[PDB]
């Protein structure tokens, strides 16, 4: 009894009516799926986008992966798709001395958790993980090169993961301070035992993952509500993963047995995602897994109106951890407000709610730094500053509403939580740099209120 598989995560089979709008559907399943963190979505049976690729003209460089539980790996030779598949299939086939398509999923799972926990075995595999480029395009059809009408039906589908980010019910859309990390689909070419470590998404966003083809992808997921609980457990067993590092290029992640989590009463769910199925991860929902064999997946992050409050909670949490932000949440809120006329009216209503909190928090923060003896002030267009030039020098948060500077430490900023941390000149030498006066802010919100009624 080495491995006791976690209970199955929820599986949805939307009707074509239900399926019509992804954000509508995702909102409907949310009460269920956020209780399990991950869920699986089976498109209607005839929904099948064409995958078409030259297996010989796609090259990529693969990440080498040693399979050791609790060992630190960082988030992020040449193969064609075909050479990789030849390698992948030969590996699984030899590992089990079985026909590569005949190994039971149960067994691959059990064997995965055995080999990551045994120190004698030093199994190393290779993964491909990379964004859509001209050198490595989407597995979905994109508008250009000429498409068949089969491909054009799927060109504008909500579930084409290229359109998913930029749709109307979506929030990361009209961000202009762009991410690419979170706007653009990622492609994963898997092989047997290649894995992805426990993580949650940047800014606690949703993600959606489509397995285009090949053998299944096994997932473990934890509901967002048990996030910290999982983190406590992981802290206890692998504390060097929690040594805060100088960038998001350094955040440490690990493979860890879901049985270990279950023993400590952290709820874990599993699923085998098969070709043509979607997995959706909910905000702050931890997840990990491994591939059963040669396969091809595409994934993208996204943010709904449901998420906006969590997005603010996350940036707050990021500041306590002194973790770097991918983008400014406030800055996004204000870009939206400044486009209140062309916003979906449910979106505008939700932004207004978040903006009202932002403004009230900002009011109190400014009152506080005033009582500290910071008197001087000057407007500053923070969004013009490269991110490295507007991070709080203590908590590393990306400044947008306001910051404090000082002639004594030129170029340096702190957010208004860390006024004491800028330098040691007296606070009459400090300057409050701010994007907006409170008087600017209230009209922006009223624009949102007018749009929503
Ligand atoms: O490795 C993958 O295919 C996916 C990981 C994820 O969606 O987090
Ligand atoms: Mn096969
Ligand atoms: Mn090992
Ligand atoms: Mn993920
Ligand atoms: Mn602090
Ligand atoms: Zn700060």
């Amino acid at each position: 009894s080495m491995f006791l598989p976690p209970p199955e995560c929820p599986v949805f089979e939307p009707s074509w009516e239900e399926f019509a709008d992804p954000f509508a559907f995702i909102h409907k399943i949310r009460p269920i799926a956020e209780q399990t963190g991950i869920c699986k979505v089976r498109p209607p049976p005839d929904w099948q986008p064409p995958f078409a690729c030259d297996v010989d003209k796609l090259h990529f460089t693969p990440r080498i992966q040693r399979l050791n539980e609790l060992e630190a790996q960082t988030r992020v030779r040449d193969y064609t798709l075909r050479t990789f598949g030849e390698m992948a299939d030969a590996f699984k086939s030899d590992y089990f001395n079985m026909p590569v398509h005949m190994v039971p999923t149960e067994l691959v799972e059990k064997e995965f958790w055995r080999l990551v926990s045994t120190i004698e075995e030093d199994v190393t595999v290779e993964y491909g993980a990379d964004i859509a480029s001209k050198e490595f395009g989407s597995g979905f059809p994109v508008r250009d090169i000429k498409l068949s009408p089969e491909e054009e039906e799927y060109l504008d589908s909500g579930w084409n993961l290229n359109n998913m980010p930029v749709m109307e019910q979506s929030v990361l859309a009209h961000i202009t301070a762009d991410i690419c990390g979170m706007k653009l689909p990622w492609l994963y070419v898997g092989m047997c035992f290649s894995s992805f470590c426990w993580h949650i998404e940047d800014h606690w966003s949703y993600s959606i993952n489509y397995l285009h083809w090949g053998e299944p992808k096994t997932w473990y997921g934890v509901p967002g509500y048990a996030a910290e609980q999982l983190e406590n457990v992981m802290k206890k067993l692998a504390p060097e993963l929690f040594v805060s590092q100088p960038d998001l290029l350094h955040q440490l992640v690990t493979i860890m047995n879901p049985n270990t989590l279950m023993t400590h009463e952290v709820p874990v769910y599993r699923t085998n995602q098969c070709a043509g199925e979607f997995v959706i991860t909910f905000p702050r929902a931890y997840h990990s897994g491994f591939n059963q064999g040669f396969n091809f997946a595409e994934a993208v992050n996204f943010c709904t109106v449901d998420w906006l409050p969590l997005g603010r909670q996350c940036v707050e949490h990021y500041r306590l951890l002194h973790r770097y932000c991918v983008f400014s949440h406030d800055e996004m809120i204000c870009k939206m407000a400044s486009k209140a006329d062309v916003l979906d009216v449910v979106v505008a209503s939700t932004v207004q709610k978040d903006m009202a909190i932002m403004i009230e928090d900002e009011k109190a923060l400014r009152e506080t730094v005033r009582k500290l003896g910071v008197i001087d002030s000057e407007r500053m267009d923070f969004e013009l500053l490269p991110d490295d030039e507007r991070q709080c020098v203590k908590c590393k948060t990306t400044c947008f509403m306001s910051a404090i500077s000082c002639s004594c430490k030129p170029g340096l900023l702190v957010c208004l939580h860390h006024v004491k941390e800028l330098c040691s000149c007296p606070p009459y030498k400090y300057k409050l740099r701010y994007r907006y006066t409170l008087d600017d802010l209230y009209p922006m919100m009223n624009a949102l209120k007018l749009r929503a009624e």
